[PDB]
């Protein structure tokens, strides 16, 4: 419900963390604050399709994301009124799927160098200002227009599933098949 929303933060942010060699549970209050996931229902399809959200907008927009950390630029006790006057520039862009892509791929970058920079404190934080804006500012967008589960199926299962025999006509089957040609490449 909203609760998830903290998940596909928190444990995103940890996902780049631990691609980094760093752990969650080391820089965050586990037992000084218990902040409890509950079990990832919604969540096991969304952060997947953060997941390969990440790599599309990354692959494809790699510079634009060198140019947004930059400016996202984490600060000793950097305000959440800072974060929030960049990422309202997300939603004042017109808010795509892949600003909600962004903005998650943003707290990835951000968790890491917020680490690096001694500020253990900032990179737990950030999962708070992350989960805030999808919570107060990204859900409305989000499910009026329906919901995580429309932009799971463009990162999922049947949307891809469906351009999958594109595959297979991209071969273009105009070579001679008389046989069984064991492997194609």
């Amino acid at each position: 419900m909203s609760q998830s929303n903290r998940e596909l933060v928190v444990d995103f942010l940890s996902y780049k963390l631990s691609q980094k060699g760093y752990s969650w549970s080391q820089f965050s209050d586990v037992e000084e604050n218990r902040t409890e996931a509950p079990e990832g229902t919604e969540s096991e399809a969304v952060k997947q399709a953060l997941r390969e959200a990440g790599d599309e907008f990354e692959l494809r927009y790699r510079r634009a994301f060198s140019d947004l950390t930059s400016q996202l630029h984490i600060t000793p006790g950097t305000a959440y009124q800072s974060f929030e006057q960049v990422v309202n520039e997300l939603f004042r862009d017109g808010v795509n799927w892949g600003r909600i892509v962004a903005f998650f791929s943003f707290g990835g970058a951000l968790c890491v160098e917020s680490v690096d920079k001694e500020m253990q404190v900032l990179v737990s934080r950030i999962a708070a200002w992350m989960a805030t804006y999808l919570n107060d500012h990204l859900e409305p967008w989000i499910q009026e227009n329906g919901g995580w589960d429309t932009f799971v199926e463009l990162y999922g299962n049947n949307a891809a599933a469906e351009s999958r025999k594109g595959q297979e006509r991209l071969e273009h089957h105009h070579h001679h098949h008389l046989e069984h040609h064991h492997h194609h490449h």
